């Protein structure tokens, strides 16, 4: 069962499977794609969208009748299979222009050129349908400590940021920015590493707005974090616009593996959290199919991305429903943790002998909070052992 | 030589030097120090000043006429030796009734009963001259996905904050809040786990103004992140009120080494920081000597916490000030960096050829960052080895 | 279902729900237990026996009329129940006389000391039945360079295992022994930190056939390895004599999560081995009840390490038989893994142009692995998702 | 000052000064050098040697006349600096045919041609008077448990190994070979992931007097180990035939940083114990200059390199000679550490009544170990602060 249709809303970046399997110490293993077949290939799936970077799309360096006639037929792709574009970023880490950053390389021309090349896409994002912007900036940082001052660096890409929400204001365009954290990788030190790092930084912009985060699972366990806590502060800030969905096994280079796979447990709250939170962006795929796989691997392997989530869906609401659930969250009082502390007031808290001086510590102490029984309901839906 | 004085601001808690070698698999290996002994003896090697928990100061229990005595006896040590008292905090880890939080316990009679408990400190602190209060919520967290809804968390710990933050405000006090964040320990996973995390969560608090952070070098390190950029993050928020210093090697329980130890170019990156920042507050060790030692060596590593911070003082203002690193920091384009993209704007950013269509890409890739030679100037003068 | 019963070998340390729940930030959060009351409830459970180190079934410093009381009690409750004592091991770790190690303290007359007080609970171990004899080295280490010459301490960690070798031998007892490695915590490096270190370590001792490997779940993911893939390597070298069961979450302290929580497909791909390779050992349980938890919820916990045992080795089983899967596992070559390279030796190697003259690289390099499909069947089996 | 010269026996692989700065983000960002240019380069900074896969020096697919040119090239180059050429290696992980693996690959052809590709440039290592052969199997491992049974892997990577030291001996050839260790990366997980684990593997090969280990700093730090102490075991197995030398930043990437960035005590804890047990082998250094510099910033990371290891062995030596240093060792029984346990013999100890009936426990536990004056000797040693 657990087939996806359109109306899931799961989405992937052209560059996901259409990776061709080059890494620090291997070449391609896979021909390239066109877009166009990838298009074709994820519709067959029941995928309800796609997304780019400018250069997945346009390769770097094409002429303008080079640039309409790629559009021209991705366009024709989308038109022909239902596909939607939710989401575009710009690509400001491959070409060695970007070798010590876009928005805050220490040239300033460099600055200005990241800018200049992400406008021009966001034009184009807005001509193919993206609500969401994304901005990973993967080498803004650091390997040594004197090369890059991290306050200058801030100052960079906050003017960065907000030069461009006085663009898109200025074309009465609707798109909203999601900036990306990731802690390392390829730089020693990215700016901005996680969740928080990010959320801290839009609060300083100069319309916060209009950006928020695109959390991605294997970037904040690059940290050793725990990914649904982390989604759970950006939904309490109002601040996921976006998310990218994968696997990781822990602190190491960061491995893009299909949804599901990594940490199946955190895989199984992210579901959890995003379907009670009523999280209404689209379930993004930012993966790599191994390199050990042909084309028919890709295929397989983006298909799993979409049965895990359909699956960990299905077993975390059968959780959550279920009235032996129900009693033991009551039990570990999760519905007192949902309730004011003190909607009396700071005076009548000072005021209540029943919170200092006759608060019975030893009796409160020795109530079990009943956590153990409430996870292993959790692990028996799970795994389908009820 | 680097003999600390009362003018290089350093402080202790009481717990650091006090600390009788528990761990999570075994017992005592020092006495309990008297804190006017603790007081006398960090006076002597130079120190500025101590902090406390509530219950470093007075046994949890104790009565008023107990707590009136420990107060006298602490008040007149600092009087006797000239120490200070920068900072205080409370304790809500170590007493059982915290076992699941303070601030976000589930159980709403804990979390009132952490207030109280906090501001009864509150007003000690304001006694003792304390200008910063600091706040680690080490219970607040889990162990399992079910036991804690983060939203509902997040909120009761906002209307903690917010709480004791409409206290000091009514009692006309002058004293802010440094939060204090970290990743996990004795939780599986600690809300706020990250100095990002903890700035991003201020900014929702009704006074902003009245918090900061307290980051600690070990915390962030146990992420794996770069604490240099973090502290450089939090004080381009304007958000450093205090901070703790320490030794960690990288991923793994808190070791709370001493200053200098753990990650020894990161302790330089981080004196050369505060130091060019003109960070006015305490120098504050959060440490613990190793359960190794007798009190010769609790001193001994005391002492060594200061003597580290002064000789990387030293040697990052001879690297600042060598003529050789300033012409190197402008071959790296350090210079280029501070200054703005677009003071021009972004029509004339938008209009100028020379930032998009006549851009020379592969000039500006092929300029050497020269990263390379400034790093090894860096560990010349760390090492003085010039 | 999934009810466990005393043939399926289950056991626990006393420490474990016995644990009090101190921790480096905390008090404990329940009584202690009687090992009485524990065998009871364990054996209630279904579990099939119970281990110890010598201080959790007599008090460090009882007289020897206490020491046999303690004995005799403990005798009467494994008889009374039909429970078992398959592993004993010594605490070299607890008591402040082992702040530097028990067997590679610096100090001489520890080391002996160490080596008595672990011969005299070898004796007591084999009077109950004990078919291993565990050690845990986790005060031998450092938390400093000059501390501890490794060279040193492994000749001195040599001389001890061979003395306890002739001390086995010389009684004509069966007991083998089981050393477990943990990579840090309580020490900041502890000595033989993996799996790999320990399978080294014996092969250099006199008699290597008395010793093997205790691994331990958590303490080889603390250092970020595949833990499967490390207990495949002590099944290859004929070493597993025992294994410590429990969850972990990556790169942190040491959590003892219950078995199935932490890494879960992990602990799929460990019972898969497990059972694959016959492995017969007891499958115990080091792990600890959270603190948050009360005696119900000890045993609850308790109970879901077995629990989550059964149901794993129940979707392993039932992927290992499934047609579907024994073909997508030659369609990945797992079959041509199992045979030997070169069985037709080295000369017909180097004469066979098939290998290297005549090899068609471009057309191995060009079949996929089909890894990803055989991966999405064993995560539909082990979600009960086929 | 600290001028390396030949008779320091530093060596740099081809791959290392020659790294043109693709990483998984990212487009070359330097030319390719000349292998002619890189000897003459190195030489001029001081090196002794070079190191080379068999590819770096002949491109992959040459003729026997482009084979023979490439080599004479080198060795003119070799002649006219008098630079050596002391280890040498086999690329099997580049090519799209090494994607599962070359010796452990579960394609059995793969696995024969990547034997044959090794003894071929066994051959040419030997032309060339290399008396090392490294082996550092990056692609031996797994992304997902199924796809690699590690028992079946560890036979296949014995009778690799066998068969490589039935042709040397065959051929008469002096050389040995090295392991070289990795956890993971580009696979998900690296078979023989640890130094400890290829020692033990070591131990079951048929002839391992002619097999030890390439242990690298950056690899043992992946896992978050110490790399001091793996080496040490290493030396006390007889087994350091070869070092890589490099510089990490914990747990992440493989940052292949000059050595002495990354973990600079690490690195002075190193060179102490390279430098004290008389480690005769070449001093390699396996790193990249990072993409961000141009030419003139690869060789000046190189000189680093050099400039950093002889800055350490200086302070190493100083500490160790510092009368005050070898006072401090024995206040701390580093002695002692270095005495047999129980020369006297087994039944000596269990007759000695000091060891346990009369052993005071309590007085030998209040003894502080003095390892933080020692540490802060040794700091202050290295930072040239006595
Ligand atoms: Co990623
Ligand atoms: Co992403
Ligand atoms: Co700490
Ligand atoms: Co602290
Ligand atoms: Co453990
Ligand atoms: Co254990
Ligand atoms: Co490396
Ligand atoms: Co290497």
């Amino acid at each position: 069962n657990y087939q996806p249709t359109p109306e899931d809303r799961f989405t992937f970046g052209l560059w996901t499977v259409g990776w061709q399997g080059r890494d620090p110490f291997g070449d391609a293993t896979r021909r390239a794609l066109d877009p166009v077949e990838s298009v074709r290939r994820l519709a067959e799936l029941g995928a309800h969208g796609v997304t780019f970077h400018d250069d997945d799309l346009i390769p770097f360096g094409s002429s303008d009748s080079e640039r309409e006639e790629h559009v021209k037929r991705f366009r024709q792709a989308l038109d022909d299979t239902g596909m939607k574009v939710p989401m575009a970023t710009t690509n400001l880490f491959t070409h060695p222009v970007f070798k010590d950053g876009g928005f805050t390389a220490n040239d300033r021309d460099v600055r200005r050129y990241a800018l200049r090349k992400t406008i021009r896409n966001i034009d184009l994002a807005v001509e193919l349908g993206a609500e969401t912007y994304v901005a990973w900036g993967g080498r803004e940082g650091a390997e040594s400590g004197g090369a890059k001052d991290v306050r200058d660096a801030l100052d960079r890409m906050k003017e960065a940021f907000d030069l461009l929400g006085e663009y898109v204001t200025s074309q009465g365009y609707d798109i909203r920015f999601a900036i990306e954290p990731k802690p390392n990788e390829p730089r020693g030190d990215i700016l901005l590493p996680t969740v928080g790092h990010a959320l801290a930084f839009i609060e300083r912009l100069e319309r916060p707005e209009l950006y928020g985060v695109n959390p991605e699972v294997g970037h904040e366990q690059m940290a050793g974090l725990n990914f649904p806590h982390g989604i759970a502060q950006a939904l309490w800030a109002g601040k996921l616009f976006h998310i990218d969905l994968n696997g990781q096994n822990g602190i190491k280079y960061d491995q893009d593996l299909r949804f599901g796979a990594g940490d199946l447990r955190a895989a199984f709250w992210l579901v959890d959290l995003l379907e009670s939170a009523g999280y209404s962006g689209p379930r993004h795929f930012d993966f790599k199919p191994p390199r050990t796989e042909d084309f028919d691997g890709v295929w397989a392997s983006a298909a799993g991305c979409m049965r895990n989530y359909l699956i960990l869906k299905e077993r975390a609401a059968a959780f959550r429903a279920d009235p032996e659930v129900q009693e033991a969250l009551r039990a570990s009082r999760l519905d007192e943790l949902a309730r004011p502390t003190a909607a009396d007031g700071l005076q009548a808290l000072l005021d209540d002998r029943s919170a200092f001086e006759e608060f019975d510590v030893d009796a409160a102490a020795a109530r079990g909070m009943a956590f153990e029984r409430l996870d292993q309901l959790a692990m028996d839906h799970l795994l389908g052992a009820r």
